[PDB]
């Protein structure tokens, strides 16, 4: 159980960095993201050595980055996933939260 970084994390493992902020997320469990491995949530990068630490797009195994970040039907929410739960059949908050551009992800 470390410590919540400040805002303004830059994931920028490729050329469509995006900002995360702890903040805004403060409603969500820790272990919902940090998820467990091993039995133990884990706290280390995403995708640390070992991790999800594939770039190919198309890696829709634990390994992949991308898939971890974009993709339904996970066994934990992700970013997208959670999103799409959240911005439910309102037009403008889907746009804001899971848009591919002009989202506050990706503008
Ligand atoms: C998702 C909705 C998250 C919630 C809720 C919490 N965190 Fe988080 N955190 C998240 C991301 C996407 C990242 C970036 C990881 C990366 O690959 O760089 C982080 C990062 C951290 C870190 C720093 C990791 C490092 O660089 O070593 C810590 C220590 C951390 N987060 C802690 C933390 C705690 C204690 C939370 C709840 C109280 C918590 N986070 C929630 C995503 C999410
Ligand atoms: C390695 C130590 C990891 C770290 C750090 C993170 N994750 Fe992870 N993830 C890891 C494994 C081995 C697994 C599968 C665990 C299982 O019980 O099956 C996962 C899985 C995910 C998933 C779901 C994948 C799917 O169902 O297709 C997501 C969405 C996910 N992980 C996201 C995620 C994020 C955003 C992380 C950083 C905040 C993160 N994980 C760290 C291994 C590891
Ligand atoms: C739920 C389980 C979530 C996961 C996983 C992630 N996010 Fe999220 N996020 C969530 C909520 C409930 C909200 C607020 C909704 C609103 O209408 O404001 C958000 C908001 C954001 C935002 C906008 C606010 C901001 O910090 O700029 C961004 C850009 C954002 N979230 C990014 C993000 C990323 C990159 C995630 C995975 C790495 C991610 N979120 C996961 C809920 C949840
Ligand atoms: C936040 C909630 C996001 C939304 C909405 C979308 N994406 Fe995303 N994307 C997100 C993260 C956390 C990252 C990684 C940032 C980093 O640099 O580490 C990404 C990255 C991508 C990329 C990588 C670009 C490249 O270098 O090739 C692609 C291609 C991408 N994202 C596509 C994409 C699409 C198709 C989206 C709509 C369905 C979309 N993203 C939304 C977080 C978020």
């Amino acid at each position: 159980a470390p410590k919540a970084p400040a805002d303004g994390l830059k994931m920028d493992k490729t050329k469509q960095p995006v900002v995360f902020n702890h903040s805004t997320h403060k409603a969500v469990k820790c272990g919902d993201c940090h998820h467990p491995v091993n039995g133990k949530e884990d706290y280390q990068k995403c995708a640390t050595a070992g991790c999800h630490d594939n770039m190919d797009k198309k890696d829709k195994s634990a390994k992949g980055y991308l898939h971890a970040m974009h993709d339904k039907g996970t066994k934990f929410k992700s970013c997208v996933g959670c999103h799409l739960e959240t911005a439910g059949a309102d037009a403008a908050k889907k746009k804001e939260l899971t848009g591919c551009k002009g989202s506050k992800c990706h503008s």
